């Protein structure tokens, strides 16, 4: 029992990470086969951040203009491409660590594993979820440009997020590891706003299942509701509309616990009409939407 | 910016987990340089585990009634003892993996990372406070016996959690590495009650300090209190008595932010005595109190 925000296991995604330098910028890069991948943002100096022409910084490099450091170890840069915002630079090394990997873009409301890391360096590893507008609400600091975002299924990594900037406001924007930005964001120095969020629905009843599977049922009751008086009340408090697709992955956790997924959604519309009256679920005073049904289900 | 439950990367600890079987009783064991770690349950049969005799138990068993897993290796066992609650198997190969490490017993209010795993098989990695009744609010199934809590300082891992059993209400016990418990548990299949809680109350003013550095700030005031009103008031509600030396420990954060340690347990009363009023402190709606003034300061 116990219900905890879970990472996956970050070692196979550690013995990745490099550093890479171009001029005096340095940011952290992703070793694998014989292929590092980092934001292009790395060719900029600090004034070309404002407003970089990447295509012109990139022509006026050469490969010995990147240096890439493994731990104690430089590797030579042997090749370089532009990819959208992701440069790759071909090295003359296989790194020997690599794992079974995919590169998969991820849809908002999907949660996956951050590696922080500073000069190639892991520092700490946490879940993140992508929020209904595409930023992520990380801990990130100076440095991290970069760091990966991950989930892993048997042996393979499936790398989905390439942490680039922090905007105003604190959260945080990157791209796919085809250099692909999530949301409407540019990777320059400049401040750009979030669009406004909404609070991912299927993950909070997601949530309130893992709760009845820990023995937290002091908000279940006896109502019921359709699915569309439940959306005239969600609309309401900046919920995301629950789709009868939604109700449908849920199945197999109002299966486990016998509650109806749209009585879930009718203890839902309580809780967000009374709040919690000082009252927790799973350790939480608020309506947690972090975790997906699968997440629920890998840890229940 | 941004501020999560951040875990140490894991894999450090990945290369050293097992699996250790004795009879049809198996569980996760630390494999560094040429020994085993496990816990002592593990030479318990199903009519064992109620009421063990360990040494009783220990002396009918020779190296080969000790199956040893690593990935798909056998380790060939050549020796075993008893230490506390943990069984020790020599066995003929030194883990090539080995880190730096060291043996070290936390404090109550001090934070580990806990590597969940199955079958010797790492699950997830998460950040956990030892609770000051000894307990820790884990997340963990049937199979997690002898995952293990541990914190990583430069290339030095400081093991110091054991996992064994889970109590009723949910929570988990377990040991340090030295086999000997925290709290006042024993490992036999009992159910045996955690004793009264008390909220940290150093960790909670690190966390204010936190938001302060992260822009949330509705919560300050103009008043201030001494040490001691303060701890009438927290007395109250549950709160460990602060004492002069947290006091010195908030110094750091006192200083980065310019609130007076006393300052901000004057924000801390008025939290307790008024609640939250449906506002948020980084993305919470309770006073949280599982970060250290060290994760703060790591993470800020
Ligand atoms: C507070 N924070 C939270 N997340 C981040 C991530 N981040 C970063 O790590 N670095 C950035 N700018 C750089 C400055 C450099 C100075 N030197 C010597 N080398 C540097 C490398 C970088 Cl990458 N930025 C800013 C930033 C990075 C981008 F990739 C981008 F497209 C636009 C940006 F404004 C940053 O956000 N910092
Ligand atoms: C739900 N949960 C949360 N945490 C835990 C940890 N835990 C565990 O993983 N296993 C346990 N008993 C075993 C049964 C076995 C059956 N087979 C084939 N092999 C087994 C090995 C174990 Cl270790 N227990 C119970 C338990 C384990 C102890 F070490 C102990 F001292 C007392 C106990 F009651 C357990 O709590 N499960």
């Amino acid at each position: 029992s116990g219900f905890r925000k879970m990472a996956f296991p970050s070692g196979k995604v550690e013995g990745c990470m490099v550093q890479v330098t171009c001029g005096t910028t340095t940011l952290n890069g992703l070793w694998l086969d014989d292929v590092v991948y980092c934001p292009r943002h790395v060719i900029c100096t600090s004034e070309d951040m404002l407003n970089p022409n990447y295509e012109d910084l990139l022509i006026r490099k050469s490969n010995h203009n990147f240096l890439v450091q493994a731990g104690n170890v430089q590797l030579r840069v042997i090749g370089h491409s532009m990819q959208n915002c992701v440069l790759k630079l071909k090295v003359d090394t296989a790194n020997p660590k690599t794992p079974k990997y995919k590169f998969v873009r991820i849809q908002p409301g999907q949660t996956f594993s951050v590696l922080a890391c500073y000069n190639g360096s892991p520092s700490g590893v946490y879940q993140c979820a992508m929020r209904p507008n595409f930023t992520i609400k990380g801990s990130f600091l100076n440095g991290s440009c970069g760091s990966v975002g991950f989930n892993i299924d048997y042996d393979c990594v499936s790398f989905c997020y390439m942490h680039h900037m922090e905007l105003p406001t604190g959260v945080h924007a990157g791209t796919d590891l085809e250099g692909n930005f999530y949301g409407p964001f540019v990777d320059r120095q400049t401040a750009q706003a979030a669009g406004t969020d909404t609070t991912i629905t299927v993950n909070v009843l997601a949530w309130l299942y893992a709760a009845v599977i820990n023995g937290d049922r002091w908000f279940l009751n006896r109502f019921t509701t359709t699915l569309n008086d439940f959306n005239l009340v969600a609309m309401k408090y900046n919920y995301e509309p629950l789709t009868q697709d939604h109700v449908d992955i849920l199945g197999p956790l109002s299966a486990q616990t016998g509650i109806a997924v749209l009585d879930m959604c009718a203890s839902l519309k309580e809780l967000l009409q009374n709040g919690m009256n000082g009252r927790t679920i799973l350790g939480s005073a608020l309506l947690e939407d972090e975790f997906t049904p699968f997440d629920v289900v890998r840890q229940c």
